[PDB]
C-alpha cells in the first residue's frame, strides 16, 4: 500500500475527514438538530444550564422562580424566598428577611447551536411577573436579538451563537424565553401543509435537560466539553468542536 | 400658547389621548399579546393565578394535582395529599386520613385579556385522571365556552372577559385545559405558510407565571391592580383601565 | 311487543351496540382524542404512568430525571440523588453513595389509543442530557417505530398499541420523548391553512396526567380498567373494550 500521510490512496484519511464534515452538513440540514441553552449564572458561583433540542425549531420560557437557584437536597430558605417573590411581583409586597436574594441569577448567557439561523432568534425577557414591557397592551411579544449574539469559532469555523447580558442591578428581576429556528437555505417552507404535522410532532419530540453545575469549571469539564457543545467562559475563551473539511 | 383645555392646540391633551388609545390599539393588533388568566379560589381565602401571555395564541393545561392548592415553605400534609389523590382518581383508591381535602380548588375564574376572539374560546375540562367526558372513547376533546364569558366592563370600555364556574360539590374534582386565539379580522391567516413558523415560534416565546395570593384583596391590590389587568371580584366588581379614546 | 333476543324489532339490543359502534367511531373520527402513555417501571414493583390526550396529534417529553421513582411524601434520598444524577450525566461526576439508583426505570411501556396511525410514531430516545445519538451533531430528532408496537387486542378487536423495552443494564440511562398522528385516512390535512390554528390551540388544551402507582395490580385495577384503556401486562395478558359492533 501507499505510505500514510503521503498520497491520495491514504483512504483512512479521507474517510476521517467525510465523518467530520458529514457530521457539520447533517446538522445543518432539514433532517437535523437546533438547540439552545440558557445559562443562569449565580453569586455563588454555580450555573443552572436548561437545554433543549428540536428539529425545526426550539426555544425554552423560563419564569422568574424557575430561574432562581434551587441546590437540590439542600437547604433553599424556602419561606422566605416565597416571601422574597412576593417582594419582587410588587415592591413591598412581601416579608422576606434579605435586601437581595443570592439565588436571582447574576447574568444570563444565550448559546444557539451553529444550526439556527440568526435572523430568526427571538427573545421576549419579561419582567418577574411575565410581561415583556412593562404593561401588556404596549408589549411586543418578543425582540429579534440576532444582531447581537456573537460567533463562537474554533479554528476558524462557527461552532455557535452567543448572546451574553448581565443582571447586575437590584432591578434586574426577570423572566425569560428565546427561540430560533433552525436554518433552511431551500425555499422548501418546512411548515408548509405537506410538512406542518412534522413541525407538531417536533413539540412533542424535543428533549429537554436541566441542572445545576456548581462552578463554570466543572460545567465546561462535564457538560460542555463531553458533549462537543459551543460555549464562551467569563474569559472570552470559545469551546467547541470543528468539524468541517476537518481530520 | 393657548390655553390647557379650551382649544384644539392642547397638544398635551391630544398626545394623551393618542398614547392610550395606541395602547389599546396595538394589543389589538396581530403584533399584540393575547392572554389568559385562570385563578382557582380555595377555601382558606387564597387563590392561586396562573398567567400566559402570547403572540396569536394563548393557553393553560393543568392536571387535577396542579390545581390544589401548594403553600410554599409550609407544611402541606404532603404524604396525605398523595392519597388524597388516589382517593380521587378512583373511588376508595386511597387511603386518606380526611373526607373533603380544604386544597381542593372551590371555583375557578377564567380571563381572557380584551385582545382575544370570543369565539376562538375553547375549553377541556376534564376528570381528576384528564379525561373530559367519562371515557376517552366518546370525549370531545373541548367545548366552546365563549358564549358564557362575561365582559368586564370599566367607563363603558370592555377591558376583558370572565367565565366563572363554582366547584362547590365533593365530586367537583378536576382537570382544565383553556385556549383562545388574538383577535384576527383580517383575511391573512396568521398560521398560512408564509406566518406559520412564527406561530411555531411564539409557542416557545408565550411567557407563564404563577404564584398563590393569601386573599382576593391581596391579588387584587398587588397583581391585578398594578399591571392594569381585567378581573371581576366575588362582589360583581370590575377592574382593568379603559384606554380607547381616553386620557 | 316481539321477545327480546328473538327479532329485528329489539331495539333496545340495535341501541347498544350502536352506543358501541358510534363510541368506537367516533374516537377514529378527525374530532377524536388520540392518546399516549408512558409506564415507567421500578424495581419496587411501582409504576409511574403519564398520560397525554389531545385532538390531532400527541406526544410526551420528559428528561432523565423526570423518569426516575420519587415518592411523594417519603424519603427520597434527595441530596444523595442529585449526585447519582451528576454520575449519570458524566462518568464519575458525582459523588454518590450507590453504584446503581433503585429510582432509575428497568423498563418502560409506550402505549398508544387505536386512534394513532401506527406509521405516525416517532421517538426521541435520548441519552441522560437529552442528546438523541450521542452527538448532537450526528444526532436525527427520532426515530420511526412504529414497526415495534404489537396490537392490544381484546375479542379480536384493536384497542391499543403497545411498544415495550426493558433498560435492565447499568448503561440504560435515558430520556424520552414520544408522538403519534391520530388517524386520518381522508384528504384533508388538519393542518392545513383552514383548520392549522386550530392544531395550534390542540397544543393547549391538551390534557396530562401522572401518578406512580405502587403495583401494578394497582395500576390495574385502578387506572387502567376504570377507564376502559388498554395495557399489556408483565404476562402479555391484554386490557382493553371491544366496541365495534359489540353490544
Ligand atoms: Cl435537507
Ligand atoms: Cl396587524
Ligand atoms: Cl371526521
Ligand atoms: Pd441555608
Ligand atoms: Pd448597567
Ligand atoms: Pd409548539
Ligand atoms: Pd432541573
Ligand atoms: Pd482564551
Ligand atoms: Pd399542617
Ligand atoms: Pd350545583
Ligand atoms: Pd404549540
Ligand atoms: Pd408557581
Ligand atoms: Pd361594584
Ligand atoms: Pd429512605
Ligand atoms: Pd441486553
Ligand atoms: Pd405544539
Ligand atoms: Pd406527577
Ligand atoms: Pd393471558
Amino acid at each position: 500500500a501507499d505510505v500514510a500521510g503521503t498520497s491520495n490512496r491514504d483512504f483512512r484519511g479521507r474517510e476521517q475527514r467525510l465523518f467530520n464534515s458529514e457530521q457539520y452538513n447533517y446538522n445543518n440540514s432539514l433532517n437535523g438538530e437546533v438547540s439552545v441553552w440558557v445559562y443562569a449564572y449565580y453569586s455563588d458561583g454555580s450555573v443552572l444550564v436548561i437545554n433543549k433540542n428540536s428539529q425545526y425549531k426550539v426555544g425554552i420560557s423560563e419564569t422568574f422562580k424557575a430561574l432562581k437557584e434551587y441546590r437540590e437536597g439542600q437547604h433553599n430558605d424556602s419561606y422566605d424566598e416565597y416571601e422574597v417573590n412576593q417582594s419582587i411581583y410588587y415592591p413591598n409586597g412581601g416579608d422576606a428577611r434579605k435586601f437581595h436574594s443570592n439565588a436571582k441569577p447574576r447574568a444570563i448567557q444565550i448559546i444557539f447551536s451553529p444550526s439556527v439561523n440568526v435572523r430568526t432568534i427571538k427573545m421576549a425577557k419579561g419582567n418577574a411577573v411575565s410581561v415583556p414591557d412593562e404593561y401588556l397592551q404596549r408589549s411586543h411579544p418578543w425582540e429579534a436579538t440576532g444582531i447581537k449574539y456573537r460567533k463562537i469559532k474554533r479554528d476558524g469555523e462557527i461552532v455557535g451563537y452567543s448572546h451574553y447580558f448581565e443582571l447586575p442591578h437590584e432591578y434586574n428581576s426577570i423572566s425569560l424565553a428565546v427561540s430560533g429556528v433552525h436554518k433552511n437555505p431551500s425555499s422548501y417552507n418546512v411548515g408548509s401543509a405537506h410538512n406542518v404535522m412534522d413541525v407538531f410532532q417536533s413539540c412533542d419530540l424535543a428533549l429537554r435537560f436541566c441542572n445545576r453545575y456548581w462552578a463554570e469549571l466543572e460545567l465546561v469539564n462535564h457538560y460542555i466539553s463531553p458533549n462537543a457543545y459551543p460555549y464562551l467562559d467569563i474569559n472570552n475563551h470559545s469551546y467547541g468542536v470543528a468539524l468541517s473539511n476537518r481530520q
